[PDB]
């Protein structure tokens, strides 16, 4: 009964699960699309053909096949990442969270992990609806989609892997969540997506794709934007990198249906082992196969739609990190270590701006070394790593963020901008990595209510404000409740530029995120570089 | 007897002069060249002819000719700069400030106006030797030299009109003090040669040239370096300019003799009134005739001697002063004043730094306008003015200097490195302008000391104290006192590259004067511009 919905696919029975004292109903791994497999890997997905009998969706589904990270067996602060499921090319699932009793017609918010396109899952411990479902009384789903080359392997020209699939298995979802969220209770006229890195870059995507726009209401971005230096690639890159992934596996490279035949006889594993091999460069915050600019899901360059207006308008609220670059030179740069402060030397610094920088001539490195040193103190092995750090997130997180909401914000119908900077007070990562890329989310999905995980009582509070932005947001297009008492996130405007810190302390309005750094980024640094 | 001299060249006469509550002899306008007039308009200069009889040096000599500023007449900030005498291109001459009694063989100083290579004199109020030499007990010479088209129309490969002929008058000077310094109680052993803005450029020139070297001991130089970029042109771009002189005064083109015949014809006012005309951009902090990189005062680039050590390995003290831009911007810049606080829209920003990198391309100005921009506060117009003024003097005098003084301090016997700072009590401009190009002069020579000029008692203390370290590191290439038990002013070194303040507050020591900006302007700016 409310168990149990009948959608335009078939029949799905939920599970009763408990959450706070309470309990709502979660319906698990629903299928959207036939799964991708044999000589449908690399192809557009098609719709689930419907089924008879009652669909078992008490249990999470599979997660797409993935490069799992193993540079720190059993650490809970990377394990939280690694697919917690089995892997399988079979993994086009969505959940649904849906407050008990079952609402009429409520705000619906489709989450969109992210990851870098080549890693994610629906399923995290971390990306669990049921706290905000139950909180703020919204339908929680959580869409899945192909990542690394199984999602954005392109030979453009080609029909049988044409790239951006795994955008396309977003979109399926979305028109899934079109055609039968209102069998759950969920108003698919009210719906917003958000996600976090590759799925932030991908909601704008959406926002800028006309293909995508009528199946959402409004957006929310984290840490991520469509025009992110590592979010999509040109059709001819895109096929380089293809091809070198054919040339890494003993492939026929003479045609198009040659390589894409051998590509497809391979083990998943054995495509995932070769992923980073097809890198242009040595660098970090560069992942293999992201979306191409292909003229079709995007019919001109970002830079010239968000130029013309020509994408959705709507209302959107975005913001990132204050370390976002952290992970990555953790894992990617030398001098970095999880078990010390991470002083940089002068020598770790400079080889570290040119895996920042990958695609940077000599001019443009020694530019963004000279904006980002102090000569007066240019041996302080602190100011060498916050520096690094800074670079990366600005370079990759922040600054194409601030291109984006500038340009956004010229035609659309309202922005609310934020800066997270609050670190958790049971982080398990080292605090030279300050307030790192991905973690807002488990503020985001309100896991500092629970008791067990020992947040502080204020980080309760931060994430239940949070939360109720975020959701108020999706119902409403602002996140303030306007004849409340509590201080107003004003709208980011092009001419005042406002946004608000999310952290435990009283709201601060500021102006001109990282104004300074991102005139470098955004306007100085590409023009040095096409001289 | 005191005041009567035999020199090489003839006997000179000078005269008894006051110098607070006491007196010294003082021996102006002694000849050391022949006068380049008529036929040797533009020719290296020649020695004076001896005279026989006793030469009347009680008087100033004539200044040479060169454009007179007339911005604000009668204004005593602006023409305490201009000409104090008649003009004439019969203008060779030296002032000599000997102290009383003679000294048997003292440390000589040797000042070299500054002025752009376009004007200056050795008579100015604030050149008046008289209270350096009497308080510090050292012999006193300032030189002249052509300056203008006169000392610096370069038209490589003639002998006629060669180019750097001011930079020959003033070693002839050199020259003549070497020979004749020892009659007037001044060991030509000993003798320190400074200067202020060209005739810092100049005593650094004299540094690099082979043919100077031996005239002279110690170098001080203040705001002005031989690598500065108003300071030098290459041989291609002075005879660009002298044949655009030409041009301007509708001369004969077809050879450097035409052309040089018909520009010894022309009367001095008609050259200076199109001096300004030559220049090939719209700019600031930019002279018409300046010396040329000829492959014989210089034997090759600037930045080649530097880099292999070759020029003159000596003690050298130099430095700068903290708004060394705002005088160029009140006369070249649009929306600065001399009467306001000058506060600088972002369009009056954006042409004073395309007026003061005339010869960066967009990029090159895109960089200069980031490097110099809050942009968190771009239509603040006090930022706007000073972030003008700063791009000024760091591209034109601090920025040079300290690329002088670490290239040189690797191969040279002593680098004293110091920031004037101070801004008078008495200053006649606004406070917009802060620390002048210029405006340390008056301490180095004592004015401070004169009670009815009216500097406050510290400024007294001060320039005694300037005083003191510019002339005991002229005599011993180290401006401190051995043991004396005031704060040293330590050496500047590649590895520590100390300086010292120099205001009224008790000495300071920092490092690395304004380190990031001239990593701009000496390795990012130049790299890119070359790159594009
Ligand atoms: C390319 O550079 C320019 C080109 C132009 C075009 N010029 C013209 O049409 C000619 C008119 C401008 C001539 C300006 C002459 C000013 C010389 C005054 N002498 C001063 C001097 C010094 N300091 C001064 C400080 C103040 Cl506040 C005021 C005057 C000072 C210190 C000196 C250095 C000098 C270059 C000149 C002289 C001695 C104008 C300005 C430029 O900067
Ligand atoms: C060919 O040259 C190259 C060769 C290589 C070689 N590369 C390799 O061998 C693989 C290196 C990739 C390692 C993958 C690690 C997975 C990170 C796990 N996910 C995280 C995630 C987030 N935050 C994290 C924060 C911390 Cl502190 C730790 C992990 C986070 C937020 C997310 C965004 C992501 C991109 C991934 C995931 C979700 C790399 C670059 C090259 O240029
Ligand atoms: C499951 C599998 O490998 N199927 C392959 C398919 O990918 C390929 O396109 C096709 C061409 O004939 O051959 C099949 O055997
Ligand atoms: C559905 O799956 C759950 C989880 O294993 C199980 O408890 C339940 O009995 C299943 N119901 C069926 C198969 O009808
Ligand atoms: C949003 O659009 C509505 C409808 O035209 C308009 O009235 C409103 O002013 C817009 N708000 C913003 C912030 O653009
Ligand atoms: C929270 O703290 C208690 C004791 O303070 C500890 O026993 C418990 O394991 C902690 N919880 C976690 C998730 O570490
Ligand atoms: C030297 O000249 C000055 C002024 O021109 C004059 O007063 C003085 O008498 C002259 N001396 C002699 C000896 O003629
Ligand atoms: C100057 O040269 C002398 C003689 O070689 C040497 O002893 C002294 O250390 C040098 N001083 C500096 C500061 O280089
Ligand atoms: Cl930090
Ligand atoms: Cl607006």
């Amino acid at each position: 009964s409310e168990l149990l919905v009948n959608t335009k696919s078939g029949k799905v029975m939920g599970t009763r699960v408990p959450v706070l004292s309470s309990h709502i109903s979660a319906f698990l791994g629903i299928p959207f699309a036939e799964p991708p497999v044999g000589n449908m890997r690399f192809r557009r997905p098609e719709p689930k053909k419907p089924w008879s009998g009652v669909w078992n969706a008490s249990t999470y589904p599979n997660n797409c096949q993935q490069y799992v990270d193993e540079q720190f067996p059993g650490f809970s602060g990377s394990e939280m990442w690694n697919p917690n499921r089995e892997m399988s090319e079979d993994c086009l699932y969505l959940n649904i969270w849906v407050p008990s009793p079952r609402p009429k017609s409520t705000t619906v918010m489709v989450w969109i992990y992210g990851g870098g396109f080549y890693s994610g899952s629906s399923t995290l411990d971390v990306y669990n609806g049921k706290y905000l479902a139950y909180t703020e009384e919204v339908v929680l789903v959580s869409l899945s989609y192909r990542v690394g080359a199984f999602g954005f392997l392109a030979l453009h020209g080609s029909q049988e892997a044409p790239g951006n699939v795994g955008l396309l298995d977003q979109r399926m979802a979305l028109q899934w969540v079109h055609d039968n969220i209102q069998f759950f209770g969920g108003d698919p006229k009210t719906v917003t997506i958000f996600g976090e890195s590759a799925g932030g870059a991908s909601v704008g995507m959406h926002i800028l794709s006309p293909g995508s726009r009528d199946l959402f209401r409004r957006a929310i971005l984290q840490s991520g934007s469509p025009n992110c230096p590592w979010a999509s690639v040109s059709v001819a890159e895109g096929r380089r990198r293809a091809v070198e992934l054919g040339r890494n596996l003993n492939c026929n490279l003479n045609s198009d249906e040659e390589l894409i035949h051998c590509l497809r006889e391979k083990k998943p594993q054995e495509l995932i082992d070769v992923e980073w091999n097809v890198l242009p460069f040595d660098s970090i915050f560069r992942f293999s196969f992201v979306p191409v600019i292909d003229g079709e899901f995007f019919p001109t360059s970002l830079e010239s739609m968000l130029n013309s207006g020509n994408f959705k308008k709507t209302q959107i609220l975005l913001g990132v990190n204050k370390d976002e670059g952290s992970f990555f030179l953790l894992y990617g740069a030398p001098g970095f270590s999880k078990d010390s402060e991470s002083k940089i030397s002068r020598e770790d610094f400079m080889s570290g701006v040119k895996l920042s920088v990958p695609h940077a001539n000599d001019l443009g490195l020694d530019a963004v070394t000279l904006q980002y040193t102090d000569w007066m103190d240019d041996n302080n092995g602190i100011k060498n790593r916050d520096g690094l750090d800074d670079i990366v997130g600005d370079h990759n997180v922040i600054c194409p963020l601030m291109h984006f909401v500038n340009k956004y914000t010229k035609f659309g119908n309202g922005t609310y901008l934020y800066f997270f900077n609050h670190r958790a007070s049971n982080l398990v990562w080292p605090e030279w990595m300050g307030v790192i890329h991905g973690y807002e989310i488990e503020f985001v999905f309100g896991l500092p209510l629970v008791k067990e995980l020992n947040y502080t009582a204020e980080e309760e509070a931060l994430s239940r404000r949070i939360m109720h932005y975020w959701a108020t947001f999706a119902k409403t297009g602002n996140p303030n409740e306007p004849h409340s008492q509590e201080s107003k996130w004003p709208l980011f405007t092009t001419k005042e530029q406002k946004f608000i810190d999310l952290n435990t302390e009283p709201m601060k309005v500021h102006q001109r995120l990282r104004v300074q750094m991102c005139v470098f980024w955004n306007q100085f640094l590409p023009k040095l570089l096409n001289a």
